[PDB]
């Protein structure tokens, strides 16, 4: 039903397939290698010459994040009423300008940049923590009372700072505990412990 | 007025959700914020992100300016018929995202070395507004559909602001450009780009355009 196009790597692609894994969903795989992408066909395919490209049925989808949404929409996972559905987008927004600057640091100046991006976590992380506290005291999910879209997104890139620097939800209580709380979601806690997952790599650099 | 926008005196990020509320005939309120009360600092403190726009939509308060394009666009019926449209809504408004952010990188951290690179990268980063164009009504009406949606205040101004740094930029694209006409021409959005309110501020807060 689904097919997601994408170079081996999690990068974009891993807040999506969090999502369809925990939903119970199946989807297929389309690996790019760079010799098929550098070949230039497939680029030029695309509508914004880059990938992830998503189809569902005959709707063929770009941007990782009109993906998210998309699945979100259809799936329900989108809070219950247009109030929170705007909470929503405003945690992936928030998400998305993180993961912005992270790929920056990781793919321009990883080496040089570091040292001033991890001192600047704290303050980028303690958005989340303050959006928890300000829902039913950060016990279930960030915006209203069911899983949405943009949870998945916030997942992966908690779980890839920790990796990037470790630790750096310890002074963080509710997004410690959330953390454990959906990656213990059965058929998320599985997928996360898959070679599906385990063996890709974060990104295309090999930097994380 | 039941809205109320919060933001540096600029056009930047509020221009797209300003006109919006203007061609949809909406009321808001303008709460100007100073370099001087920025700097103080409370405000900022104040902000989710610790950033602008800050949005007050009667007691729902939020931040991140497609946060509150894809909000008013789900209040106020600009977002697609039927759920394939809303993607689509998205893809176009993410695009959009994408090369603003290019613009301000350009804008704010390197003008002079890198105007040159990004006006010849481009009429490659316009094209596949011009392709989504063509393949929705020959390009002759809505960028989705047959009804307006939110993302194109969002690519309009874009477009505009393109225009200004790079004059003559869409005379590549000629669905672009008509579209650029056909909405620049809706009586009241029309009214509002030739309002002080609007023509009386910058494009972006360091003085370049
Ligand atoms: N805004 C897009 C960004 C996509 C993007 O940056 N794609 C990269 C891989 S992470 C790509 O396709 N690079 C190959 C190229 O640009 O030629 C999204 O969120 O999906
Ligand atoms: N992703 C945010 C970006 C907001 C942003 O970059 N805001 C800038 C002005 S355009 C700001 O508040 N700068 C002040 C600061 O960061 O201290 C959005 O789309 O609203
Ligand atoms: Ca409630």
């Amino acid at each position: 039903p689904y097919t997601v196009v994408y170079f081996p790597v999690r990068g974009r692609c891993a807040a999506l397939r969090m999502l369809l894994a925990d939903q119970g969903q199946s989807w297929k795989e389309e690996v790019v290698t760079v010799e098929t992408w550098q070949e230039g066909s497939l680029k030029a395919s695309c509508l914004y010459g880059q990938l992830p490209k998503f189809q569902d049925g005959d709707l063929t989808l770009y941007q990782s994040n009109t993906i998210l949404r998309h699945l979100g929409r259809t799936l329900g996972l989108y809070g219950k009423d247009q109030q929170e559905a705007a909470l929503v987008d405003m945690v992936n927004d928030g998400v998305e300008d993180l993961r912005c600057k992270y790929i920056s640091l990781i793919y321009t100046n990883y080496e040089a940049g570091k040292d001033d991006y991890v001192k600047a976590l704290p303050g980028q992380l303690k958005p989340f923590e303050t959006l928890l506290s300000q829902n039913q005291g950060g016990k279930t999910f960030i915006v209203g009372d069911q899983i949405s879209f943009a949870e998945y997104n916030l997942l992966d890139l908690l779980l890839i700072h920790e990796v990037l620097a470790p630790g750096c939800l310890d002074a963080f209580p509710l997004l410690s505990a959330y953390v454990g709380r959906l990656s213990a979601r059965p058929k998320l806690k599985a997928f996360l412990a898959s070679p599906e997952y385990v063996n890709l790599p974060i990104n295309g650099n090999g930097k994380q």
